[PDB]
């Protein structure tokens, strides 16, 4: 059961790294 | 059973990361 | 299914890697 | 049993993470 | 079905190489 | 028996990093 | 099925080595 | 044996983190 | 179909070895 | 031996402290 | 039909190793 | 030997800031 | 030698500091 | 241990609703 | 775990909703 | 142990019910 | 799952439209 | 040992009340 | 899954607009 | 030793009451 | 999967004026 | 030494006291 | 799949009036 | 598929026109 | 509660400044 | 609560500079 | 809320260091 | 809300040091 | 927000750092 | 936004550091 | 856009370093 | 466009290297 | 066309190494 | 024609090698 | 002619590395 | 013609690790 | 030709390495 | 009788390895 | 005979690993 | 012979860690 | 022979190690 | 001959150290 | 030469270290 | 010729701290 | 508090006019 | 806020006539 | 903005007026 | 933006026209 | 932007001309 | 930006002019 | 750019003829 | 470009003559 | 390029007379 | 050697024999 | 070199002898 948790916190982290892409998008503006 | 909790510090560890990108966002506008 | 989450993560890095792409862009203009 | 501790305390320095990020939120408004 | 959603990752990811090819275009003019 | 202690000593850490971030977000405010 | 998507991923890889080659003559000029 | 005391030493050094923390909190109110 | 589209990706990986054929002359000279 | 002694000085000294962190706590307030 | 598109792959692969000797050739003088 | 009476002074300056930090309490209040 | 009398100066410089400790409290009364 | 992830799925829900106000306010603007 | 998964299809959603917002004002611009 | 994550549940729904406050007050702004 | 795909599917959708604005922006340059 | 384990959980059941009665205080508002 | 599909035929379109619209400024340059 | 750990007990369930009594005095309030 | 290979077609008849521009303005010099 | 952690017990348990009487004190409150 | 050959003939038809100037041009020189 | 082997004769007498002019400037030399 | 009267203090010090400055005012006419 | 009264102080200190600085002013002249 | 009242002060400062920048000048005349 | 009245305060620090410097202007002539 | 009127404070800081050079300037005459 | 006003504020304050210059340069002569 | 302002700054400050060098040879003459 | 005014403030910074240089030489001299 | 601004770039940096070594020679003497 | 400056600046580069290497004979001696 | 270049750059280093290595015996004499 | 430079450079070198060789010996004295 | 001369630098290489293993032993010794 | 002396000292070092083993409980415990 | 001596600071070295060892196990305690 | 001698400093080394391992126990005690 | 008189003073510096450990023997009795 | 004498200065400051050592050992005594 | 003279600073400076050691030894005593 | 007179210096120098380290000896007696 | 940067707005207008007159007045002289 | 940046363009703006105003009077001179 | 980057110009543009008179006045003399 | 970098090509021509008048006047010396 | 180059021509030109006096005053000299 | 590289081939034959006349000063010496 | 290397060539003589100044001035010596 | 290639063969010949007068200085002493 | 490969031979000449009176020098000691 | 063996011998059986004092005297506690 | 390591062997055989009069101490004890 310890992947699947794992795979949600890499869904998660993925969703972060979308944001901080977005982020460093709107900061290079 | 140590790998299910870990597992879910990383699922804690991803939302903070999730609030620190959203922050980054609101800090760089 | 954990390989399915993890599928789900790699489209959405995917689409992080896009979007860090776009700033690449836009940050070289 | 050290590592069960080791645990709970990783996830209540995520929880530490989450606050920190909100005051990151807070303070950047 | 895990390897349908793993071509769809190789799909956006060869998008997001050709918008940093065109990173390295326009930031070597 | 001392790493039992030394993780009981960090999840007391663990807390008062939780405390000291509230104190972050109260003095944010 | 995944065989076309993964062509179709190729595809579009050649047409990221093709800007990527563009890049390089005009890198090199 | 000297690990011992040394671990008792940081449990109640956390604690003295714990109420320097919560002074932090009610200076910072 | 596959090796159809397969035999499309290798036409466009020629042209992109003629572009950097094409960009190792203009490096050399 | 004296690493004994070291460490009961050292957990004094952690007494010693949590009585500044109280003192801390009640001149703040 | 592949292995006509692939005989064409093969002609401008074969024009990209005539201008990679040509290279060569304008390289070593 | 020296070690150990440098241990037994330090035993004894931990009590002094004992004192002191109960001295820093009774000021404080 | 030397060290063994430097450490009893210390013995009794720090029986010095425990009553000056205790001066202070009385002061601060 | 399941009560852990139900909170998990309120706090992601609430971050959800948070989104969309957030979402509604900026589409009012 | 299933509520874990219809968060993130909220959370995704309204992401879609904040960035379809971006796209009118965008449009309006 | 088991009162350890019950309480670590509490944490997090009394945390989800502060996020779902201020999503409601988020809404009435 | 299916909430996740169109979610993914809404995602990409807004992108385009995203991409579709910049482009006929571009075109009024 | 188990005692403080105990106490451990007092102390987080203690600050999941008060989280929840700041949660109800900032409900009111 | 055909939306997922669909959308990236619609960011294909959208990435071939721009570089229809790209070729009509440097034909006017 | 167990004297030590029986005390951290107490001062941690001493701790505990007083957290629980600021609780009760903010939900008076 | 038919608008996928037209949107192709577009992107390289796109390509295609582009490099047809590039030899016009390199036959005007 | 057992008659120096014997009086730690003490000294401990003595400021566990305190604290109860302190919490009984702001109970009365 | 006639248009992706037809934009190809496209594509290599622009690669040989590139040569074509590039000939012209050195004929010139 | 005509036009594809008409656009490698193009290429080739393009290649010939570049060696021609090549030889001429030889010869000049 | 030292720390309290010490404050009050200083409020009727700063009064007393305001007092002061009044007086400067006064004088300098 | 200290602090509370310390920063009223401080407001009045900052409105005795007020007036001191339109003394200086007057003077001035 | 003392950090709010410290920045009225703040406030109040800077209005006083300008009516002193102010009386700078026109003593300086 | 501390960090905008913090802002404010810089916002007129900043006119302060303007003020100043035509003042050093002033004296200097 | 914040970061806004810091900017703010910026410009103007730099503007008074371009009236000091000015002040500089005649005061070196 | 703010990154375009930090940018503002980096050219005014070359324009503050072209100025200091031109005074070294008048100063030294 | 605030990477052309930022290179605009970059444009001043190389032209600020111009100028004290010029001051540097001119004092060390 | 961005690169071209980087180079452009590379090439005043050699020049302003250069200058420097001269300024080494004739202080050695 | 930014290579070549840049190699313009290189000339200068190395005339400026010229002429530091040729006050590394003429410090030496 | 970029490769050409930047073997210029090669030579140029061993020529400040050669006055450097001078430099260390003649400080050597 | 770029590596004709190159090569009178290795032949002006190699100058260079016979210089240091003659410096190098000069020093170790 | 390039590759008889390269030697002339080879031979140059190698007179370099000879006298580099000789420096060692006299070093090694 | 070039081999010649490539074997002339291979001789005098030679000869280098005979000087570094003289070298070798004038150091052992 | 090199070898000998060798295993001898592989000896001893393999009974230090043994009490850091030994150490290495004892510390753990 | 250099491998004998060498041997025999081997077999000292391990002496004295292995009393450093014996620290190890005295520290410890 | 410079390797007799090195070997006879590294027995005399190997004797001076010993003396410093003996006096490690000693002050470890 | 430069390497036997370093050999030397390699001797001589272990027996000043050896006096230091001594030292610090005697020092820490 | 420069490292001949090098080596007899360091002969000479070992001599300094032993000498140094011999001095820590007479004041530690 | 100037390395020589070096190595004679240096003996002399290896000499004043001898003198400095045996001054600091008569005054240890 | 500057670092002969360097190194006269140097020499001239460490015979003065010679006459320091004898006055040392001298003033330590 | 938009009334607070209102009347920012206005004193930096009033700034602007005071500014104004004075370069109407350095016109007039 | 948009009034604050309108008052710094006004400011600007008289900056530029008062350096305007400065410039047509050493002119004049 | 632009009304900002169009004052930024007329400074610059003041600037130049002021350096064009002083070049005019450095070529009277 | 134009206008900035035309007043950018003022301002070096003015510097230019500095440099000429210079050049000139040390002509003239 | 010919300008900028154009007029870092005119730089470079009169540094050639600065030169060219310097060489011409040495000549004399 | 052919009137850059004549300016570089002015700077350069002006260095040559000035080597040439210290070479011509040297022969005088 | 060809008289970039004429330049190139005039320096290398310049530097040759120094060369032979520095070997007739060693040959009088 | 032979006139580099001749200035490196007067470079090298002065080198041979620097070398030479270099033998007969030795062949004296 | 005949003069660089005699000059070499120049050199080598150069450096077995060098080595010539390097034996001669020995045979006489 | 065999003198060095042999104090290898006694020094590892007086190893011995301590650890056989050790045993014993643990073996009497 | 024998009296060295028979030295040597002294040394060893002394270490010994302190090592078992050490022994007897603590087999007294």
């Amino acid at each position: 059961q310890a992947k699947i948790l794992e795979a949600d916190a890499e869904i998660l982290k993925a969703y972060a790294k979308i944001l901080e892409a977005h982020a460093e998008i709107l900061k290079a503006q």
